[PDB]
């Protein structure tokens, strides 16, 4: 049931890509008549041992996650051995939240944005409870199930925290747009559930700008900046500068963003603390 046969997965189109992987829309069509169910199918773009190890980890993480706010694992297809070839997931045709917000901005009010914020927060609370650090939380990595329901996706950079250690250090600097990283990630490559909280603050920013490109984290931080861009961004953050409140943003929401962006990770609120506050608003 959770093993999909290669010959039955029929290629339709590209959905996305990033971090050495692609996600394709396929029909799982064992009858061959174009009547089968649609699925979203992730694979490496090309072979590589480091990326294969990371891919198997992604599969193992997602398979063990069971939440209305996390994209559903369906199964896998295999290459040669037990070598995983594809990760099969539910297909959410509304696509990523970034795209959805841009398209439907004139239809989604502040209550809707708060609903999405609450749902994302609940998914992240759950992730934290599984000792999972996502590391790449952004609107482009969140999917839309319906106009009243979003789900976190993109577990390709996620890591599980050992039982005796609440952070991890990466050896190389990351390769995602720098404007979602916490200061400690920028300076020391440290990631934690608390750096996910920082990124969630940027996600709240994105929600309340409807992912408008002109005031996006990149556009606005670059404009505020004026050494290497990473060192410049780090300086800016260490001085206390932050993204400005989005146009028409409710003050209470902006205040929560600022808490998420506390300089020190131990001073940021937990997702468990943020949830009830979002629900209140
Ligand atoms: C590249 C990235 C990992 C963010 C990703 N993009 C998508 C995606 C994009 C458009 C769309 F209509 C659907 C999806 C999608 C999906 O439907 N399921 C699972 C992952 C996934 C996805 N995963």
């Amino acid at each position: 049931p959770t093993i999909f046969e290669e010959r039955h997965l029929k290629y339709i189109s590209q959905l996305g890509k990033g971090n050495f992987g692609s996600v394709e829309l396929c029909r799982y069509d064992p009858l061959g008549d174009n009547t089968g169910a649609l699925v979203a199918v992730k694979q490496l773009q090309h072979s590589g041992p480091d990326q294969q190890r990371d891919f198997q980890r992604e599969i193992q993480i997602l398979k063990a996650l069971h939440s209305d706010f996390i994209v559903k694992y369906r199964g896998v297809s295999y290459g040669p051995g037990r070598q995983s070839l594809r990760l099969v997931m539910e297909y959410l045709p509304s696509g990523c939240l970034r795209d959805f917000l841009q398209r439907h901005r004139a239809r989604l009010d502040a209550s809707r944005l708060l609903l999405y914020s609450s749902q994302i927060c609940k998914g992240m609370e759950y992730l934290g409870s599984r000792r999972c650090v996502h590391r790449d939380l952004a609107a482009r990595n969140i999917l839309v199930e319906s106009e009243a329901h979003v789900k976190i996706a993109d577990f390709g950079l996620a890591k599980l925290l050992p039982l005796d250690k609440d952070y991890y250090v990466v050896r190389e600097p990351g390769q995602s747009p720098i404007f979602w990283y916490a200061p400690e990630s920028l300076s020391d490559n440290i990631f934690s559930r608390q750096s996910d909280v920082w990124s969630f603050g940027v996600v709240l920013y994105e929600l309340f700008t409807y992912c408008d490109k002109s005031c996006s984290p990149s556009a606005e931080f670059l404009r505020m900046m004026g050494v290497p861009a990473l060192s410049r961004l780090l300086e800016l953050l260490e001085e206390g500068q932050r993204l400005p409140a989005p146009p028409a943003c409710p003050a209470e929401v902006h205040e929560l963003m600022k808490l998420c962006w506390a300089p020190s990770p131990q001073d940021r609120p937990s997702f468990s603390a943020l949830g009830p506050q979002l629900d209140m608003l």
